[PDB]
DNA sequence: CCAGTATTAC
DNA sequence: AGTAATACTGG
């Protein structure tokens, strides 16, 4: 279609070669936990307790998914391997069949329903460390010393047990420690001072923070692999609230959708995606990432900025800011954006000929 | 056997 | 701390 042309990306962090290694990616974001863990307190819960968190702006949308929800990632894995190399920090594109797909924060909220405005004016000095230091000793607190301290506390009169569980609920799905164990690495010291306000915990924008810890781990991991897959059995952790993530790739391209999503019947419409729709059920505990690369195939169907629905246009103008933020100058997005801005689409035909062929024919 | 996961070891 | 290895889970 004639219109302003996209540039293609500067560079690419892994080659076509790569896109058939598979790996095991460990997820540090324990929604299935956290339930649990709620539902079994030998003390229940109280009213107001449970009110908090299904009642709360981001996160009652975390009680919308499947019971025992467990993560299927060859989704994300399959965009990992065609992350672009771009200027911009503040959001990630994929080239998926000569496609690129963006993971902004826009796309975050649409698929999470978290909150994600602007932080509020000097939101780092929230809280203080008064809850914390009436339960943790002085030094490292880990998730499963909050964890523990939930389960032993006594509900009564003062709200520091729904201080813990929110304190939990943030470690544990919002901004999650990587290294598990005795020597597990400390919790998140925002969170840990945030906890102790609970009005500032209902107010702020734990899905732009979430957002923001996701995009260091998408970093991190582009950095630990330099360009190359190795052939292992050993996990690699890519830490934080990585649903979106998991959704994107069927939410922007139809033949993954039909074969792997199915709707959430009960679901309301003004609801986030991850509340309206899951994964359907195959003969393993995730899809493999041969099956995704084989229902690749050769579509060219492909969103490169995932659309709203009429019935999700209140919830977005609620959770999002008007104007996107300030990042770094991207004369490569830029003609991305212009390109799309006119109604057409990108696809680079060289890029979607060396990803059919990877997948395909070698 | 598998992908996702929890846990210890290096 | 950062990373890798082992092996369990629910099929
Ligand atoms: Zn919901």
């Amino acid at each position: 279609f004639q219109g302003s042309h996209a540039m293609q990306p500067l560079g690419m962090y892994f080659p076509a070669s790569e896109y058939t290694k598979k790996m095991k990616l460990a997820t540090r974001c324990y929604i299935s936990e956290v339930l649990k863990t709620f539902a079994d307190l030998e003390h229940p819960l109280t009213n107001v307790e449970k009110n908090y968190f299904m009642e709360h702006p981001s996160f009652k949308h975390i009680y919308h998914l499947p019971s025992g929800y467990t993560h299927k990632l060859m989704g994300m894995w399959m965009l990992f391997l065609r992350t672009a190399s771009i200027e911009k920090k503040k959001e990630v594109w994929f080239v998926v069949n000569g496609v690129p797909i963006r993971y902004g924060i826009r796309e975050h909220a649409l698929i999470s329903g978290f909150n994600c405005k602007a932080y509020p004016a000097n939101y780092q000095s929230a809280g203080n460390m008064n809850f914390a230091n009436r339960y943790f000793k002085t030094g490292v607190i880990r998730r499963e010393d909050v964890k523990t301290k939930l389960m032993e506390m006594e509900p009564a009169r003062s709200k520091d047990r729904l201080r813990m569980a929110v304190l939990y609920f943030l470690t544990s799905i919002i901004a999650v420690p990587t290294k598990t164990g005795e020597r597990a690495s400390p919790i998140d010291d925002f969170c840990v001072r945030a906890a102790s306000d609970l009005t500032f915990c209902k107010t702020f924008p734990w899905g732009r923070y979430s957002f923001e810890y996701m995009l260091k781990s998408i970093s991190h991991t582009l950095d630990h692999f330099n360009g190359v897959v190795p052939n292992t059995q050993s996990p690699w952790p890519v830490p934080g609230f990585c649903v979106p993530l998991e959704f994107l790739a069927f939410e922007a391209i139809p033949s993954l959708r039909e074969r792997f999503i199915e709707e959430k019947e009960g679901s309301h419409a003004g609801c986030p995606r991850m509340c309206k729709v899951s994964f359907k059920r195959t003969e393993m505990k995730g899809f493999t990432l041969e099956q995704i690369n084989h229902v690749l195939g050769t579509t060219e169907v492909i969103e490169s900025i995932i659309r709203e629905k009429a019935e999700e246009v209140p919830l977005l103008a609620e959770i999002t800011g008007v104007e996107d933020d300030v990042d770094k100058h991207d004369v490569v997005v830029d003609s991305w954006m212009k390109r799309l801005g006119q109604g057409r689409e990108i696809r680079f035909e060289e890029v979607y000929n060396e990803d059919v062929h990877a997948r395909m024919e070698a």
